[PDB]
């Protein structure tokens, strides 16, 4: 029976720790002194006090490799972040005959490179995004961007070809897109064979941070839809993919799409998908890692223009946000249609250690309709009770209700260019 | 758009309230005003307090009337209990141009008479248990024929001789033993009629359920589809509109009995609702609203249809003070219906349901299931008031319960063992 370490923290460990007793396995957590109130402590079947300080203590590698020794882990689940996409960290798991869960370290390697990301995607046919691939010739920075015509594009946002010396000097020539969504399909492998469980859209986020992400994607024609779960499939058999990923892509308003990141991991927004299509990822995460087949872990194995599953849902990230406090309310929304994952319970107080998420709440409904899922949605929301620290509850009510959100007329930059709006249209809420 | 009035309080006032607004309709919650701390009145679109008192007030449908015509109702809700199952009250709210949520006053007629009810299961070739108009020398004659098996009054014998002096404390009935209880959800628009399969609710304590499982556990095929055709037969006689159970003993062998149709919502709608991916409540309310089967999303299918794969149980937490913590479970697969925030304080007027906890999963075997029943329990917080979880607890532990080798007397023979073993859970 596997024991398995629970390599991470806070809402992803206690996930683990509930697919880890689904399958009847051991969970070991670890915890920094400044963590031990987290509900992921008192979950685990044992905790093991880490002798590190902060982040800091769940990024040591070699730490979380004698925990293994001494507490007789067989596996270890690295959540996402923290040392999810180390594949040092892997190799070292591999020698001290621990089984990572996630793709072979290689691949970790290989996804983890921009620039083998990019040729592998270019090789299969693949569209990435305009830009220099390499290093950067960066006086000729001018050269590629007089080459996008009058077009702006990333280093900062460089929108003049005179601005650019002054703007670079600050702190690697990629085109800007605009106008587009952020799109990603789910992966699923065993090595021999690979499978999808559909889309995800997590177009609105603030300064790169998503806060709201749907599945189905809304509004997607499905010849969008089959070409993007298509290239997700050809990165993920080209490589052999064992356990879960994701494929990243920006998608403009004609279908055009542009591969951006390959996540060889979890993700936080795993959520969504399982409840839109009535699955347990991390079980079968698990499974995966332990050498089971898809079929064995009960995945389909599908084709790209697999029929999607009706229904649709929306996860929402609720944030502390910055400032302090104990938290001396806490009462999540429940019941029909509404799931809930967080670590926090009442007397906490959370360590500025670590990321501001304090819980994800999941809706979910069968029908097909966007505008009554954002009712929903926002419904649950306003029956959230935190008091004691300050919250983004608000501002996901004034997102919810926005018109522009209601028929999904986004893109990555529509929420930074609206923020004075938004936090003008969040105090009606507050 | 429907203005629709919820007469009933508590949890499935919530649900209701819920269902409503998925739809886009409104609703109008009713309260006493010692129940004005309950999920239901700030739930609802607009809430009103009741010039009468406890549960009275609830009953009183005449008032419940008045509150819709001077709210511009235009459908009536009753839950389950209250006025539910009441005909005269049904006919009222058609008579005040408002439409009642469940079927024809004729049915809820029909279905709220022993002997009707049992008159029709015999025309149509369904079985009822062995009954008896008392005489004691019908009961003792009935006693005579059950040729030495016990017997039960109502509205527990086991020997001749005891009879009289046991009588007087009324129609007799065979007593049913080692059988469990399982039921059927029903569903119509009075052309046709469907199901969403079985119920299993064996676990009861003195006729009070306790634990519901979907799918019934261990059940074959077989006797699934035998007991859905009678309950698909039951409805389509009457041209069944909105939603029904019907419930039966069934024997370790496959024999089973009609004991109850139960034309309206029930307490453990939420479980089917998990393991079937359906939502029975806007379904029941768009039916009402005169919807078709395929209108309202429920497939019309036969009785041997196969049963959709995984498995969930629901958990009736009852206060047996002011509630001070309350946080009741959450994560991937549980659901918890309720209306308990903190600072409120139960009234002794209502039950003593404090939530509903179900909990689902996609695999099949069991004792899988228990094991997260159990840990989703041990997370549930409440402080001021006494709870039955951890006596919940040690029925999910229990070895029996784990093999589902248990019937309808099972809880009650054991209740020492399983108090005893509840104090490992405090």
């Amino acid at each position: 029976t596997p024991r398995v370490l629970i390599a991470n923290r806070g809402e992803v460990a206690v996930r683990i720790e509930r697919a880890v007793s689904a399958l009847g396995w051991q969970s070991v957590a670890v915890y920094a002194p400044d963590d031990a109130g987290s509900l992921h402590v008192r979950r685990a079947d044992e905790a093991v006090a880490l002798s590190g300080r902060g982040a800091a203590a769940y990024l040591d590698g070699a730490a979380l490799l004698r925990v293994a020794q001494e507490h007789a882990a067989t596996h270890v689940h690295p959540g996402y972040g923290f040392l999810s996409e180390n594949a040092d960290f892997a190799r070292a798991c591999a020698q001290a005959g621990l089984v990572f869960v996630g793709p072979d370290p290689d691949t970790l390697d290989l996804f983890g490179d921009k620039s083998r990301a990019r040729g592998l995607a270019q090789r299969l046919g693949v569209p990435v995004i305009p830009g220099t691939d390499g290093a950067t010739t960066l006086e000729e920075a001018a050269a590629f961007m007089q080459a996008q015509g009058g077009a702006p594009v990333m280093l900062r946002v460089v929108r003049q070809a005179g601005d650019l010396a002054a703007a670079f000097e600050q702190a690697y020539a990629e085109r800007l897109i605009e106008r587009a969504r952020h799109i990603e399909v789910q992966v699923a492998g065993d090595g021999q064979s690979v499978t999808h469980l559909w889309e995800r859209d997590c177009t609105v986020q603030r300064r790169h941070q998503k806060l709201l992400e749907f599945a189905p994607a809304p509004h997607l024609p499905q010849a969008v839809r089959t070409a993007l779960i298509g290239a997700a499939l050809q990165l993920a058999q080209e490589v052999k993919y064992r356990c879960l990923g994701t494929f990243e892509f920006l998608v403009t308003p004609g279908g055009d799409f542009y591969f951006i990141e390959a996540n060889p991991r979890l993700q936080v927004e795993h959520t969504v998908t399982e409840e839109w299509c009535g699955t347990d990822l991390v079980t079968a995460q698990l499974r995966l890692a332990a050498g089971e087949t898809l079929t064995a872990v009960g995945l389909a194995t599908q084709p790209a223009d697999a029929a999607p599953p009706p229904g649709q849902a929306v996860q929402a990230r609720v944030n502390m946000e910055v400032g302090g406090g104990q938290v001396q309310t806490f009462t999540p929304p429940g019941g029909p249609g509404v799931r809930v994952d967080t670590f926090v319970t009442t007397g906490l107080t959370p360590s500025p250690q670590y990321d501001a998420l304090l819980a994800k709440v999941v809706v979910h409904r069968r029908d097909a309709a966007l505008p009554g899922l954002l009712r929903q949605a926002a419904t649950a929301l306003s029956e959230f009770q935190i008091a004691g620290v300050s919250t983004n509850l608000a501002f996901l009510q004034a997102l919810l209700h926005h018109p522009d959100v209601q028929h999904y007329e986004l893109s990555t930059h529509w929420l930074d260019e609206r923020l004075p709006e938004l936090v003008t249209q969040a105090a009606e809420y507050d």
